[PDB]
């Protein structure tokens, strides 16, 4: 009832899987394990996570609460109650330096570089042509996508799941998770994602799954949701999704082998949809 996932490490060349049948396998399962670098300091973000949603009574990091989706001009942002026992602090890029405190601002950006170099290393074993890169992942394959920082409690007093069942909206997903409850439907049965607090678990989103579907190889977005939670639980996760800007938004493209890429939808459009099926 646990997935047995495949490790990875980012190293000289990229992304690095024990040998070419275990990242064929990864990608086609749609999540893998991806080894968080020494030198990466995730005791800020913990910390964000588990004080988030308490308010400006507990410092440094409580009075993110009080901040909703009007301060920021985008209903997306802030802090959102959702109706399973999920709560989050949601905040894109454009936000991070006036917004989030200056260490988390840093970890965005930290693991802004590092989802940058696994996107490069799937779209190359794609066989996308490079010069399409760009515009197939609305800015991602540089610095130029739209990222989320978001930080993730579940209200374990809630009598909800924890997360409903959903795909997230974008390319990639890096999730740092140090307690169970996460599961993931390969082959139409729910399974346990392990816990490494040493690793990453990164997935593809559905823009990911849009993208690829007329390849040799599609690759999925991984259908996944936090059981119900008799403790309390948090996590964060870094989602890169094509550039959605209200006012500039880069579009959702599948891309045509030897053709080029067709325009599916808005970005924006695409993660309000989604959000509105998670949760209703
Ligand atoms: C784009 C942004 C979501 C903005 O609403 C990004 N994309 C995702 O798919 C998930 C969505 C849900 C599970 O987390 C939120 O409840 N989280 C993110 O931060
Ligand atoms: O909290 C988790 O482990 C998963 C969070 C998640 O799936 C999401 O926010 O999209
Ligand atoms: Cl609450
Ligand atoms: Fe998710």
């Amino acid at each position: 009832r646990t997935a047995d996932l495949e490790r990875a490490r980012l190293g000289d060349d990229g992304l690095d899987f024990q040998d070419d049948a275990a990242q064929a396998r990864a990608f086609a399962q749609g999540v893998f394990l991806l080894e968080i670098p020494e030198w990466l300091d995730l005791s800020a973000g913990d910390r964000f996570a588990r004080q988030f949603f308490q308010g400006t009574g507990v410092e440094p990091y409580g009075k993110y609460r009080d901040l909703s989706s009007e301060h920021f001009g985008d209903e997306l942002l802030g802090y959102h109650s959702r109706v399973d026992q999920l709560e989050q602090f949601l905040l894109e890029r454009r936000f991070w330096g006036e917004v989030y405190p200056s260490e988390i601002a840093t970890l965005g950006e930290h693991l802004t570089l590092l989802s940058h170099r696994v996107l490069r290393s799937v779209l190359a074993s794609a066989g996308i042509p490079e010069e399409d890169w760009h515009r197939a992942s609305g800015g991602c394959s540089e610095t130029n996508g739209s990222y989320h920082l978001t930080f993730n409690h579940y209200r374990s007093a809630h009598q909800d799941i924890g997360l409903s069942s959903h795909k997230d909206d974008g390319f990639i997903t890096v999730l740092r998770t140090t307690a169970q409850g996460l599961e993931v439907n390969r082959d139409d049965v729910w399974e346990k994602v392990p816990v490494d607090p040493a690793c990453f678990v990164v997935n593809f989103g559905l823009s990911m799954e849009i993208l690829t579907s007329a390849c040799v190889t599609p690759l999925s977005a991984i259908m996944h949701r936090v059981s119900h939670q008799n403790f309390d639980r948090s996590s964060f996760g870094h989602f890169s999704s094509s550039r959605c800007l209200p006012g500039a938004d880069d579009g959702i493209y599948r891309y045509l082998p030897s053709a080029g890429l067709e325009r599916v939808c808005g970005s924006r459009e695409l993660i309000e949809e989604n959000d509105h099926e998670i949760y209703m």
